[PDB]
This record gives C-alpha cells, structure tokens and sequence, in this order.
C-alpha cells in the first residue's frame, strides 16, 4: 500500500470538498480508502497528519512549477503574470486542501511552519528577481526589495484564498489574477 | 456597574497581552474585575462575548477616526498615508485585541460578520475615493475601483496583522507603513 496511502490521501481530498477536517474522522478516511482503521494508523499518526501531507504536496507542486519557470526564461507584465498564475492554478485546483491547510495554521505548529518556510522561500525569490530587474536598470530602487516582496506575497496569500473561499469581501475568482498582476507591476516598476 | 463592565473589558484586554482567550477563564475576568463569577454573567453571556465587544470598540474607533479625516480635507501620497495610519495606530495600540479577534474569526460567526461588515465598508469607501480621484483627472481608469480597493484592503489586513504579531515572514513594524503606502500610491496612480 503506497497505493493505500494515495487512496487515503485522495479520500481526504474528496471529503474535504464537502466538509471541514473536524467533520471528518479516521474511520471515514479508512472506509473511503478500503482499509480498516488500525490499518490507517500504519500509514498516518492521525487525520491531521493527512492534511499536512496533502498540503505539503500542493506547496511543493507550486514550488516546482515556480522552479520550472525560473530555469527557462517576454515582457515584464507577463513574466509576473506567469509567476502569480502558478499559485492561482496550483491552489485553485486544490481549493479544499488550500482552505483547510490555511485554517490548520492556527492549530498545528507543523502546518504553520511548512507554510512559513515556503513563504520565506517565495519572498526571497521574489526579492532576488526584483533586485535583478533593478540591476538591469528596468525597475527603480524604491522600497527595499525584500520588504516590497513580503507585502506583495502576503497580499496574494490573503486575496487568493479569500477569492477561492468565496469570502465577503473578496475579488471574484475570474478577476483576481488581473487585479494582483496590476498591483505587482505598478508597485515594482513605479516611482 | 458600567464601571464593572469597563473593568471586565480592561481586565480582558490586559490578560490577552499575556495569553490566548482559551487560556483565560470567566473566573479570571471576574476576579480581575473585582466581582463574582455569577455577577460576570449579568454583564456578558461568556468570555467570547467579551472579545466581541473589545473588538467592536476597536473597529468602531478606527472607523470614527476614518470618518474624522473624511470630513476635514495636502498631496496624494500623504492623504493615503494618513488613512492607512488610522489602522496602523488604532490596531497597533490594541495588538492583543486585534490578534485575538482575528483568530476568533475562524470560530465565531459574530466576530466573522463584524469584521466582514467593516471590511465592505472600508473597501466601498476606498473605492469611492479612488473613483473621485479618477473623476478629477488625478488617477488613471485602470482596474475597476472596487476590485483594486478590495485587494489593497486585504493586503493591509494580512500585512498589518502579520507585523503586529511578529509572524515569520512579516514586514518589521517600523517599516510596514511606508511599505503599504508605496504599494497603494503606485497602484492607484500608475498606468
Ligand atoms: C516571475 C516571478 N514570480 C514570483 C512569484 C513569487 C510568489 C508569488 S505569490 O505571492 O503569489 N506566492 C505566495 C502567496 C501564496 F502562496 F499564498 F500565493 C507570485 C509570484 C517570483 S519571480
Ligand atoms: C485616504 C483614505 N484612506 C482609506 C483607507 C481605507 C482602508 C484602509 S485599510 O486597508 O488599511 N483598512 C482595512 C484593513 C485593516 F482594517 F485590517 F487594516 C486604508 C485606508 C480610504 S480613503
């Protein structure tokens, strides 16, 4: 059962579409995966270790997609658009996992640190590119890169997830990407 | 005891500096306010009704401060700076209440709706001013005002509270205001 592990993971993702993690139990994941509950414990310490793995696969997948863009070099607006779209698509394709993993930041120290580690990495990378662009004479030296990048990344976290969750207020899903790209391009190039 | 009510409210604010709401009990608020626990229930249904009132006073105070600016009319960068500073100062002066009321959005429907109501109001107001400025020929017609205003407000929510809570990553408290003002001015006036 690496089969059975993937089965447990797919079952968690499906059930998370319909209800929160506190509304799902181990017996539910077990049943769904076609195995007994003690068999479940061979794979995962708990429900929450399931969410953590689901979350970790989605963030790593966003992160790899971001590496892929990085290694293969278009106008500046589009470059930023393609980077942001990595997150809109990756998380937009896994809304139940995104939403539930963001809620679990409050109550799980491993979820909080997983998210926190990848944010620092995403911010460091955004700043490196901002700085690169300043090195080339294409963007002006205004805010420190690393502070500008931190506010931009935290914006996208809040706005993407608000859109995906249908929160009031939020930008409509169909408008969210253009909205973010406009703010990134004007703040990075203006000033 | 409107005295006793204010005493209960001050005691909650002080204890929230040192620990979370789940670490505070009614007997703690009672004791702190110099009254018995059944006397506490005359004032508040629960601990959480206390947080809700504390939160509601801070948001209304931010909101009034924002009305005050509105009724008395300086350059555009500074106008935005003064608006954002209302939030940085108001919430910055009540960090324990801010932080705990943001955590309570997850688990309390009244806290969620209080926050949600004032966000719609803050966004509607930001858009009205963006649109005004477009009417005068001072800002270009780029994004729809109301979508640009929504992403900007959600940015400030996430970034201010991350700074106040010392989160990793976050912008340093001493840099957060300039960081936000730069992004607001370039995105509203650029493109
Ligand atoms: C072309 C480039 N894009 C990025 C880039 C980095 C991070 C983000 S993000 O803000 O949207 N990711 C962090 C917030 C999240 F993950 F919640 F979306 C967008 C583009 C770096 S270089
Ligand atoms: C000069 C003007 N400023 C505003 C203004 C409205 C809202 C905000 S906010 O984004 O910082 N408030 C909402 C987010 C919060 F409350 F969490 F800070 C800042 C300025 C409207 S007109």
């Amino acid at each position: 059962g690496d089969d059975r592990e993937l089965a447990i993971l797919a079952t968690a993702e499906n059930l998370l579409e319909d209800r929160p993690l506190a509304d799902i139990s181990v017996d539910d994941l077990a049943k769904g995966a076609g195995i007994s509950r003690p068999t479940f414990y061979f794979y995962f310490p708990s429900k929450e270790a399931v969410l953590l793995t689901l979350l970790d696969r989605v963030v790593n997948q966003a992160d790899m997609a971001l590496q892929t863009l990085a290694e293969n070099p278009t106008d500046r607006e589009n470059m930023w658009r393609t980077g942001i779209n990595v997150f809109f698509e990756t998380f937009g394709s896994h809304k139940a996992v995104t939403r539930a993993g963001q809620a679990a930041r409050a109550t799980s120290v491993e979820v909080a640190e997983l998210w926190s580690t990848f944010m620092q990495k995403w911010i460091a990378y955004t700043a490196a590119v901002i700085d690169a662009e300043r090195d080339r004479g294409a963007a002006p030296r205004t805010l420190p890169a690393h502070e500008l990048a931190t506010a931009l990344n935290l914006m996208n976290e809040r706005t993407l997830f608000a859109s995906f969750a249908g929160e009031q207020p939020s930008v409509p899903e169909a408008r969210v990407l253009d909205t973010l790209v406009h703010i990134w391009v004007t703040s990075i190039y203006g000033e």
